[PDB]
């Protein structure tokens, strides 16, 4: 930076400090990755500066000749990424991406049928305090109390009683493979809609490492931020029959003026996402958490649905007699950044919980391998066995140190 | 840039190509600004990498202790421009911060007045394709036929008639100061509360060149961006006793994680809002509007309300036998970019209308002063009385060129 550093001390300063933590920080939270400096680039340009409401070369200003070029490579670079008909790049958020689809086909009230939130269904299926449980009836399908793995029989039975208009598939906290044919063979049988927010997994999907959901979605939704690395943001695929429906959600149904900075950004991620490398660094996220899943289970940890298949893993705390916010905090004062995570089943509030949630996309991105998955595992071992010996917190200490230099 | 142009030629060429554009054009889109290079580099920094849902020292993930010195400095400096009791810098539109404050308020099917659409109004205030008119049940009031000023005595019957739970005042067209105080009374007379959504206006409210809402309003709505000539985005200022519900709204209500990167930019523009030389720019938006009026005036045109109090105007083409769509075009065709805008009692359809508007905001930042809108002003009325003719157009061409060098 030029020119931040003698406009504002103040702001510089703190974002000086973040940089210098993204650095020092084992970076363990499954939602968190590390853009290129081509994504910053992008974000940090002169695209903030233009109005371009509208679709490319259906806009409702002048002017946008070379946002819509920007724009386009966005939506046909996803195309390419995902298999998708239509790609909407305008959604500012996952949120607003699932806001979007919710707003295109229910009506007030309609029920939807959505993963159990303490399961690892996300706050936008349906939670009391979000704007998707509280104008819509959402209804939940669980994860078996043994396997935690997605009972589809529960799926199909929610999905018959109550009859939902949407059934939305896929977690912010699922270790496994979700079965989308499963998901679509149920909605056909219902007559619902399904929307998939592949959020999380997106990068494995984009690299074949967990099954592509377009297919068998009306609807997808993601983030272009989390493993597919991208800027903070989010997405919608769909088949072309909704691609008008979709787009008029957005505009002028939810937002307004896109961030066409941030669509540039987004372009260059899906660029990226293409390259042959991209794969090979999915392939080692996968790999990582694998390893790391294993690594935990050999220093004696439980972990919910016994190992993961994707990026992510939580480890139910109830063996060690630990919660999850006491695991949190603890690991934080080692320079471990996880969250506490309610598991399936959980006899402790949200607030509290009896799990942490893993995952190896940041770490993976930083250049981390196997043996430093069986290195972290060893260390959270360190801690959490010895929560009360500041020795033993200052050796782990030292042990973060030395893998983050 | 260093490594956009290695990494994506395709995204490199098109924003600059943009970059080009927006030096050459004169840009007179009235919501239309150019930010410093200080917000652009807090836009393209490290912070996207950072989940931070919650609020300051109120996160649900740790190392969160940056950004919060970040999201602090933002809203400590928005409350010290604006002089409210609380501010919320997570919106990520203007259009979310207005989602936000109708989700605090309003059940599904309330009542709200706004300004009607056709006479400066927005989309978000009840546009029947907007979440706003679907979700909510919106009623206009209007500006006299004649002065093309707000009638508050229709805003006034309205309300005592319609009974609305809120009123909106504030516009994307309206050339006019607004009478924040006569909302207020008419507000407490029928029991409504009252949302300003001073987006366009925003900058000369911090200047002091337009009567603040916030003494007025229990709630004010904004983007950063417009006449604050911030990042893309928006923000809500309210009073203490509403802080809780509106932080609420904006999380877990109606968003997911804010964008830390775009907050860094949004404190960076307040701390240059209040700088003195940022009221000296702010009185040369004023200025320069005015003296463009006047010199569109001694051209030949009519303006909606016969001038201007803020940074924007309307010209009335019917006097020209001109549509708003026809002017749009041919002013596009010789580098200057307006848009087509309905004026109030409108004879032409939003997709042709008899208007366009114009506003200084952008001009002034480039240094543009009063002999520049006595040109722009010379200009526009050598291609508007002179539409048929290509030699006119081409020495308008000429003449706009020579104004951006």
């Amino acid at each position: 930076m030029k020119y931040l550093p003698q406009q504002d001390p103040q702001v510089f300063a703190a974002i000086e400090q973040e940089r210098k933590r993204q650095h020092a920080k084992i970076e363990l939270i499954a939602s968190e990755n590390f853009v290129s400096r081509a994504v910053m680039e992008a974000q940090g340009s002169v695209l903030t500066n233009k109005y371009a409401e509208g679709y490319p070369g259906r806009r409702y200003y002048g002017g946008c000749e070379y946002v819509d070029i920007v724009e386009e490579l966005a939506r046909e670079r996803a195309k390419q990424l995902f298999g998708a008909e239509h790609a909407n790049v305008q959604p500012h958020s996952g949120a607003q991406a699932n806001m979007a689809v919710y707003f295109t086909v229910l009506e007030h009230g309609d029920t939807v049928l959505g993963m159990n939130l303490s399961h690892g269904g996300h706050l936008t299926h349906g939670s009391p305090v979000n704007f998707s449980g509280v104008q819509y009836n959402f209804v939940a399908y669980g994860v078996d109390p043994e396997t935690h793995v997605i009972d589809y029989d529960d799926v199909r039975e929610k999905a018959r009683l109550h009859r939902p208009k949407l059934i939305v598939a896929a977690a912010s906290a699922y270790p496994r493979i979700i079965d989308f044919a499963k998901f679509r063979e149920i909605a056909d049988e219902v007559g619902a809609y399904l929307m998939v927010d592949m959020a999380h997994i997106a990068g494995l999907v984009a690299a074949g490492l967990h099954p592509n959901p377009v297919p068998y979605a009306h609807f997808v939704t993601t983030t272009t931020h989390k493993t597919l690395r991208g800027p903070r943001g989010g997405m919608i695929l769909c088949q072309e029959q909704f691609a008008k429906q979709i787009d008029k959600a957005i505009f002028p149904g939810i937002q307004g003026g896109p961030l066409m900075h941030v669509i540039a950004a987004k372009a260059v991620a899906f660029g990226e996402a293409l390259q042959d490398d991209f794969k090979a660094y999915a392939k080692r996220v996968v790999d990582n958490a694998k390893r790391l899943a294993s690594a935990l289970q050999n220093e004696g940890f439980t972990l919910v649905s016994g190992g993961t298949d994707n990026h992510l893993l939580l480890v139910d705390l109830r063996p060690q007699q630990l919660t999850g916010k006491t695991a949190e905090k603890v690991l934080d004062e080692v320079g471990i950044t996880v969250n506490k995570n309610t598991i399936p089943y959980d006899p402790e509030s949200p607030g509290v919980t009896s799990g942490i949630r893993i995952g190896t996309a940041a770490v993976t991105t930083r250049g981390f391998g196997l043996e430093e998955m069986d290195e972290i595992a060893a260390i959270i071992g360190l801690v959490l066995k010895n929560v009360g010996s500041e020795q033993a917190l200052e050796e782990a200490r030292q042990r973060v140190a030395a893998l983050t230099d």
